[PDB]
């Protein structure tokens, strides 16, 4: 819970230590955002005049140096989930270096590079922010990859969010079943569900902070849409999930091959 200014890139680009891991924090016309370098993780995200945070961070997240950051969008590769140790790769857990910044009056843009053992470019992450937050992941990998931008988004509370535009299908892996769904979709329980990524456009209402996060995926094969509810989760208090939900940008049965990219756009209405 200990911050430290590092280096102040720009009157509005600072760097700022959150105990054990470098943070960028931005504060522009277009609004505020924070990114981890550690994952090349945006951690939060709030726009012009937006009430609240677009993104959501656990209350309890410690801030160690190796240790998956719990909320914000972690970078899943080069495989997803656990179908190999550690869960979701290794992008998450590994200091990324920004490689560029750009200001100017209406936009900002960050771009983050992750390296190889042998200082050979492995993953970039771009970012761009106006009105609306533009995230893309490339894989410069050596083989093909799975990829996912594991959104948590910020809401008023669970009971109260729709979820608009997925199919009226998805794959349940809770219990590893294909499964028929209801579209638009609310959450009553712990959902863990993988949908093809028919149309690249999903959104999710709140009508406790009373607004509705946009999406706008490119080069998504797989949407996951995920929330706890009551499993413990590490990282996350007994309380966290209802003011979170996961609607992830993904590449997981379509693999990604070098040069390849996959992002989201996110803006509120």
């Amino acid at each position: 819970m200990k911050t430290t200014l590092l280096k102040t890139l720009t009157p509005e680009l600072h760097l700022v230590q959150h105990n054990d891991i470098p943070v960028l924090h931005l504060k522009h016309a277009v609004g505020t955002a924070k990114i981890s370098l550690q994952g090349a993780q945006l951690i939060s995200w709030k726009p012009q005049n937006a009430k609240q945070d677009v993104l959501w961070l656990s209350e309890v997240e410690p801030f160690k140096n190796g240790n998956a950051i719990r909320g914000g969008v972690p970078i899943c590769y080069p495989w997803f989930g656990g179908v190999k140790q550690p869960a979701h790769g290794t992008a998450r857990i590994r200091l990324w270096q920004l490689s560029h910044y750009y200001i100017s009056v209406h936009k900002v843009r960050l771009e983050f590079e992750l390296f190889s053992d042998l200082n050979i470019i492995e993953a970039k992450v771009s970012m761009v922010f106006t009105d609306k937050c533009h995230l893309t992941f490339t894989h410069y990998g050596e083989e093909s990859a799975q990829a996912a931008l594991h959104t948590y988004f910020n809401i008023g509370d669970i009971n109260q969010v729709e979820v608009q535009g997925l199919p009226e299908t998805c794959f349940n892996s809770l219990n590893q079943q294909q499964e028929n769904v209801p579209s638009p979709r609310h959450i009553s329980e712990n959902v863990d569900c993988i949908y093809s990524a028919e149309n690249m456009q999903n959104q999710i209402l709140d009508k406790s902070f009373n607004r509705t996060i946009a999406l706008h995926h490119h080069n998504a094969s797989q949407f996951v849409l995920w929330n706890p509810w009551h499993k413990k989760t590490s990282g996350m208090s007994e309380t966290g999930y209802q003011k979170m939900l996961c609607l992830e940008t993904a590449r997981i049965h379509h693999l990604l091959e070098f040069g390849e990219s996959l992002s989201v756009e996110i803006s509120l209405k």
